[PDB]
Formats: structure tokens, C-alpha cells, sequence
């Protein structure tokens, strides 16, 4: 019960900076993650992946360190979205 649908996070994918994201509530009928993982929606890019808790970080706790702009336009747009339109 570490995370719940709607929680704002940074999500870490190998090869990419810790990324603004949310714990998604998948539509009924969608393929579910393994039971130890969570469906992640990445802000800015709107990508979707399954991640375990070791790759997730609560947003407000870590935003002063992780909420820095990046070379990737989609990352910067993601910072805007998590701040202004997290229910996109």
C-alpha cells in the first residue's frame, strides 16, 4: 500500500532522469502490471510503463532535488504538467 492511484511521483527508468509522473488508474480491461508494480503515466510525454516501488519517489518530497529542467523538451513539459494539469 506504498502508493495509490493518483499519487504524484518521480519515476525512474534506466537511462533517463527521474521523471515527473503519476500512479495511473488503468481503464477496466487494460492489462495490469505484475502485482508488485504500479501503472505509471509519465507527464510531458504521456508514456506508460510498469514500475516497482524502488523506482518511485513521492513528488513533493523529492521535487526540490529531482524537479530540475532537462535537455529533453518532454521532460520540461512534464514538470509543467505535474504542476498545472496533473489530471490530464
Amino acid at each position: 500500500s506504498e502508493y495509490k492511484a493518483g499519487d504524484l511521483v518521480f519515476a525512474k527508468m534506466k537511462g533517463y532522469p527521474h521523471w515527473p509522473a503519476r500512479i495511473d488508474e488503468l481503464p477496466e480491461g487494460a492489462v495490469k502490471p505484475p502485482a508488485n508494480k504500479y501503472p505509471i503515466f509519465f507527464f510531458g510525454t504521456h508514456e506508460t510503463a510498469f514500475l516497482g516501488p524502488k523506482d518511485l519517489f513521492p513528488y513533493k518530497e523529492y521535487k526540490d532535488k529531482f524537479g530540475k529542467s532537462n535537455k529533453r523538451k518532454g521532460f520540461n513539459e512534464g514538470l509543467w504538467e505535474i504542476e498545472n494539469n496533473p489530471g490530464v
